């Protein structure tokens, strides 16, 4: 059919975090993106009459905001009435950030349609990069633009030689998709074995994702986890990775060419369940002491 | 790198208050918070000739004690050798309320190192909430603890209708974060008109953050202007924030659908600087009722200041 | 009229704020890319015939200026208690002077007395060299002061590389940028100048990228605020290219030549949207020189003996 983002009014448009965390100092509240909080789009909205199906209209979500969580959004995005009937269905495609619905035959057996959704939303990582920072999230549904501030923390602590988390969670096979950053304070090491632990998931060897960039800017490592790995320099054919205990253990010798490092990397990788869906655990052996970082899932 | 805290010594730690204002009723110097003091931190160290580069050690701040001054503080917290080179690169992080230093090569190059520091400091105005009380500003600069009871003073009038007050400066774009207290004597009236209007600054309507709050229990009403908002009502929705005179003024109406209130409100601002300003900056607030139109106004310094007196004729 | 015999300011002071110690000597100087500035004080009387639109000058002396880093303001008031105006300013940098002139206030009150406080800084172009005494000057109505003050811009020549801030406008706050290129003239086949910003852009369109080529040593000045009008400006040999979203840019310092033993000022303007790197790629290694404007807290010292 034909675009109707016209003929679907939307309103009381909110985006709000949940649960939502104190700034100790500040008081504010504010969205701390590895402790569990997500953010929840809601809106009222009422439909016309000369909607038919077929018609479609999209949600549109700007450049730090998108559906999801943690885990990545379904493609699959409908909308229902308030007994589980399908008002229109949707088609989320991450290229644009944008939800294209299409009405079904509900809008040709019922006038006067109004109602209200609620949806669980994100940041987009890759935008918005850095703790303690405000990001602008936007979205327009139909024609109706909003935009709100939220300020976002995703508890990089710079000082540790080692820190991990999970970049996202796969929707479709529920791959832990991990981002490690190692030396971030550059210090200089004469041993520096990284080590992964995995209880719940596996290693896929010949998947080719274990992925180690040699960090040549300090602010490659984006507070979100979610670097660009595009402008990053990729060395992961100069090391040789390890595996061992089933594929569960990966062992990387990061001091490899040379005597004395102060190289800063970061390392991405994916740990595919075992069947539910465990604990991640990292070392980094050095010269004085050897460093951990845990990362544990429901 | 291992945590050197063991041997990095502190000594001479000291906490006092810059300029301050003496009472003259008690002889005391007193922390007036809102009036351009500032706390200041100082010690000196000795650093133990086993420590290498990578080493850290911390300075952890205590439940009423903060790093930095009405404005918020840096991540980035370093100490420097007497040549102007980093000696210890730190982070500051503010949910431990603790700056964590990693220390260079500069500890392998050299031996005997002896320094010193002063840092600008705060109170942490969330938990050091009330006027005229006395708070134990601590800090443990490695394994070396230090406190000192500070009398603390922000200036809220809990029987003024309508007062307001930084609450804070964002260290990273210097905006002024505000918090207006309207009805803190819980009377009742049937009109209720708040009015800002900015001079240097401008406010922001697409963030979305003007926020109202309904007060429920008068101890939400803090004398630091630092509540708690995740405690409050957020009624912002509530009500409809109107922008004139290219955002620099912004009014509410707060009845909103009623003759008759007794609420008492939060209201938090953010006010962005422009470029330059030939005023001394300023954020007024009115409260416009029933009978009497309340005022409440804050300014700020230009950056130098001036004064003058003489006898007024008549 | 002309009332600076009907205005007396007492107590004139010029402090360093908040001042650095001579690692040798033990003096207090003013190490003005540190982030010191000069602090002018005084106390003043008014005499009871001074009428609205009357006016009286400060005066400020050939090394001594207000303002800090960031330019003085061309208004320039002096308050009373109330925070009201009691005289406007204009202040012109070409006679280094504020005229002031007198509100009603004068004509409403009698007696009066007052202070002011100012925030003030060397004039760069003239106290041009690290480590020496120039005398801070000012008049204040009638009123005449003089002080010495060590200063000390921190200029590295032995470096092939370093750049600091000139100044900041005061009215778009773009930071403009002094960079020195060869001080010590060596020779070289490579000579890539490259300047990356953080928190600001360039403004490619502007041409206000200027490149000069320097003719005599004593152009490199130590305060990094050279007399442009007596330097050679080469700007249109070269070929600035801009990339990253303006937030870089690149010039070949080598183009026309094979081998170079030449030396250049280069200066640049910023817009914020803070850090600029600068990075000079040569023959043997790649220098580079960082200029960080974070606001920095308070202060810290160290010093030991060295390592075996």
């Amino acid at each position: 059919g034909t675009n109707v983002n016209d003929k679907v009014h939307f309103s009381n448009i909110d985006i709000a975090i949940d649960k939502g965390h104190v700034n100790q100092t500040t008081g504010k509240t504010e969205f701390w993106a590895t402790s569990s909080d997500v953010l929840k789009l809601k809106a009222n909205y009422t439909i016309d009459d000369s909607v038919k199906e077929g018609d479609t209209f999209t949600f549109k979500y700007g450049q730090y905001f998108r559906p999801g969580s943690v885990r990545l959004p379904s493609q699959t995005q409908n909308l229902y009435n308030a007994q589980g009937n399908i008002i229109a269905k949707g088609i989320y495609d991450s290229t644009t950030n944008t939800t294209t619905y299409t009405f079904t035959n509900y809008v040709d057996q019922y006038t006067n349609v109004r109602g209200s959704f609620e949806q669980v939303a994100f940041a987009k990582r890759k935008n918005a990069t850095t703790d303690k920072t405000a990001y602008k999230m936007e979205v327009t549904l139909g024609n109706d633009t909003y935009s709100e501030e939220i300020i976002v923390d995703y508890g990089n602590k710079k000082a540790q030689p080692l820190i991990s988390s999970t970049n996202y969670i796969n929707n479709e096979d529920l791959s832990r998709n991990m981002t490690a950053y190692v030396n971030q304070p550059k210090n200089t090491y004469t041993k520096q074995t990284f080590v992964t632990n995995l209880t719940g998931y596996k290693f896929n060897p010949n998947a080719k994702n274990f992925k180690i960039y040699e960090v040549t800017d300090q602010n490659q490592f984006v507070d979100s986890f979610t670097p660009d790995t595009s402008k990053l320099k990729d060395v992961t054919d100069q090391f040789d990775v390890i595996y061992s205990n089933d594929n569960k253990t990966a062992t990387v010798d990061l001091m490899k060419g040379q005597t004395s490092s102060n190289k800063q990397y970061i390392i991405q990788q994916v740990a595919y369940p075992d069947n539910t869906d465990g604990k991640i655990d990292y070392t980094l052996d050095t010269d004085k002491t050897k460093y951990s970082w845990s990362n544990s899932y429901s």
